[PDB]
């Protein structure tokens, strides 16, 4: 069943400042042997053919949609990547999660500067509760936990505000 690579990113970030690194991972199961691999960047075949995909000092081409494929088995998923440039970027464990899985919200500051006086917004409510923690993390997601955030920080002196961010937890019916 398990029929398809799952690409990863390390850090997990899918949204993250111009210049910054990321890495991305093919991996499925070790059922059939992989000793090369196709990268597809915006469903160009990539040079690449190591089952790692690094990207350096992402620029805004490096945006776009990531998917790498093996032989005898499916294509992988698609996986969105997109390079911002701003102050603050709220950066999300997924975007999309299902329900009862973890969900992990980040208020990343530029040039990794740290944030102080952060607050999470969900559906321009201030998700008070949160306000002790630096970041939120979400063990057992919910479906009331879907909506659209975005964070609220002092960046090197200046207070500033994230793009906000579309969250959706799904109920799985079966
Ligand atoms: C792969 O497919 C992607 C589509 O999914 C492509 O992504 C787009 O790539 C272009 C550049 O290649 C980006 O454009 C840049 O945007 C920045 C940011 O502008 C921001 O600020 C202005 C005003 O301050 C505001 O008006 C904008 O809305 C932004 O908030 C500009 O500064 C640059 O000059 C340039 O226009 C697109 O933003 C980007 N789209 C996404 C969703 O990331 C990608 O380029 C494709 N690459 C390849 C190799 O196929
Ligand atoms: C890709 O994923 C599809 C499901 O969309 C799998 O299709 C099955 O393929 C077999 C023949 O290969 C076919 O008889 C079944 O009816 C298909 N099932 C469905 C729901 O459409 C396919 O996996 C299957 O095929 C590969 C070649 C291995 O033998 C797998 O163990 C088997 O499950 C997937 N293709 C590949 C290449 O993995
Ligand atoms: C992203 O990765 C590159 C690659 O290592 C980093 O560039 C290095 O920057 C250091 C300074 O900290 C230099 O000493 C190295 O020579 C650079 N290496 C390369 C290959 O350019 C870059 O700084 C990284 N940026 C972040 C935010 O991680
Ligand atoms: C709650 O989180 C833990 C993982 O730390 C998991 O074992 C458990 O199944 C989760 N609850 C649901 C409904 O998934
Ligand atoms: C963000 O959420 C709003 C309302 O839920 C929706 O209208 C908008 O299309 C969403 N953004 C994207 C990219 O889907």
């Amino acid at each position: 069943v398990p029929q398809k690579p799952k690409v990863s990113l390390n850090p997990p970030w899918n949204r993250i400042f111009k210049g910054e690194n990321v890495t991305l991972t093919c991996n499925g199961n070790n059922f059939f042997e992989v000793s090369s691999t196709k990268w597809f960047h915006n469903g160009s075949l990539s040079e690449e053919t190591n089952s790692s995909l690094n990207i350096v000092n992402a620029k805004f081409e490096d945006s776009g949609e990531y998917k790498c494929q093996h032989q005898q088995v499916n294509e992988s998923e698609p996986v969105y990547l997109e390079v911002f440039s701003d102050w603050l970027l709220l950066q999300a464990s997924a975007e999309v999660v299902m329900e009862g899985q973890p969900l992990f919200l980040r208020c990343h500051g530029w040039r990794n500067w740290d944030v102080y006086k952060v607050i999470y917004y969900k559906d321009g409510e201030a998700l008070k509760y949160w306000y002790e923690n630096h970041n939120i993390s979400i063990t057992n997601a919910t479906v009331e936990d879907s909506g659209t955030y975005y964070c609220t920080g002092k960046v090197w002196q200046l207070d500033y505000e994230s793009e906000p961010l579309n969250i959706t937890v799904i109920k799985a019916p079966r």
